[PDB]
């Protein structure tokens, strides 16, 4: 597979139309995935299942700028389970990044950071084995 932290570089950063596909299967006992799409130092969008947040299950999506964190958005809605394999795919549109997991729609998250050409790197981390990481223009 992958070594996981894994850096994919998004070459002149993202763009309406650019789908970005993760493949992985969670490990047994997970705690945490995150995707970390990224401007410089900055997080333009952090994706970050939890798997035991407080007994609860979560995703958490956040920005942070010049090293703060902004306002969660919290979605209760959690596609992943210990063990299994998953499909992510992270559609940029024009307003926001959407994501589907297993092909299902899960979430939005409204575009914070403005220069979408300047988010160059997409970080994958946390309790999975990597499979791939590519993304496409769709
Ligand atoms: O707001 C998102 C942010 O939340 C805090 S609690 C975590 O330590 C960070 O890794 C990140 O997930
Ligand atoms: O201290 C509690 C908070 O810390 C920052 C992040 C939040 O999600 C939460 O974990
Ligand atoms: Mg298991
Ligand atoms: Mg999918
Ligand atoms: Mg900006």
């Amino acid at each position: 597979p992958l070594i996981v932290p894994y850096n994919l570089p998004l070459p002149g950063g993202v763009v309406p139309r650019m789908l970005i596909t993760i493949l992985g299967t969670v490990k047994p006992n997970a705690n945490r995935i995150a995707l970390d799409f990224q401007r410089g130092n900055d997080v333009a969008f952090h994706f970050n299942p939890r798997f035991n947040e407080n007994n609860r299950r979560v995703i958490v999506c956040n920005t942070k700028l010049d090293n703060n964190w902004g306002r969660e958005e919290r979605q209760s809605v959690f596609p992943f389970e210990s063990g299994k394999p998953f499909k992510i795919q992270v559609l940029v549109e024009p307003d926001h990044f959407k994501v589907a997991v297993n092909d299902a729609h899960l979430l939005q998250y409204n575009h914070r950071v403005k220069k979408l050409n300047e988010i160059s790197k997409l970080g994958i981390s946390g309790d999975i084995d990597l499979t791939s990481a590519s993304y496409t223009m769709i």
